[PDB]
């Protein structure tokens, strides 16, 4: 596991924090010292167009208050930066006449995190794209796969 | 877009429930009718083990009520399920000692859905996995953002 210890630490992980995280780009977004190609906006989220545009429409969706990623977070902040997906989604779905959508979070740079304030991917999917996920699919052995569920309970626990 | 027009339409997308949705391999697995490799549940969601480990310890996170996926979701729904994430995550992650998590949410099959059920993929990443998500990039018309922006936004409004 990844270090702990902080004057600042999280009981979640991470820090918590004690106006906004420095050297930041997506806090100084919020701030509104950088400009961003927004969406939507309202008192807990910003969502912006990446401007990388994996697909047409790819947009990042982050809480206004700085958290890590997904691994870090408490359930209220999951909860509220989530509960503005759907209809963000609808939305972009709509301008962009999308035939599906992928929602992305990464934690981590094995993950391909590489901005560390949380933000969701929301991928317009066109049946067309470059962009893809490679599901990898293997044969379970399930007394294995059985016990690796026990392993993770007793962490939940 | 998808067609609409249901006795039971919802106001966001897709059917309001008026037990389970039939046919439903996720409710079937909810209802206790078949089995899974159950790795937490409480009064909103379950989560197991996805069977094909697209790496080791992939899980996936659904809501006990039935509904499509996130692009049909209300806030309420999606903010129930995601609040559970991060706690199921960092068990996960400590489990496998994984280096980094994806959290994907796939829409539609265009995006990957293939069971009309909603869930949350949860990856563990390992510095190794077959694994990956290709997010190419291209340089931004910055007008033609602007204007995609705009366009988008009308949408939310
Ligand atoms: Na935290
Ligand atoms: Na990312
Ligand atoms: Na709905
Ligand atoms: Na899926
Ligand atoms: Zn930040
Ligand atoms: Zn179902």
């Amino acid at each position: 596991l990844v270090p702990r210890g902080s004057h600042m630490a999280s009981m979640t992980g991470g820090q918590q924090m004690g106006g906004s995280m420095n050297d930041c780009l997506f806090c100084k977004i919020v701030a509104g010292d950088i400009p961003s190609s927004k969406v939507y906006e309202d008192e807990d989220v910003l969502a912006f167009l990446d401007i990388s545009q994996a697909t047409k429409g790819h947009t990042l969706v982050i809480p206004k208050e700085h958290v890590r990623n997904a691994l870090e977070m408490t359930q209220t902040q999951a909860a509220n930066l989530f509960a503005r997906i759907p209809k963000i989604a609808r939305a972009l779905q709509k301008a962009t006449k999308a035939d599906g959508l992928n929602i992305i979070n990464n934690n981590e740079e094995t993950a391909g995190q590489t901005v560390f304030h949380a933000h969701v991917h929301l991928v317009p999917r066109f049946a067309s794209d470059e962009f893809d996920i490679r599901f990898v699919q293997h044969e379970p052995d399930f007394t294995r796969l059985g016990q690796l569920a026990e392993d993770i309970q007793k962490e939940i626990e």
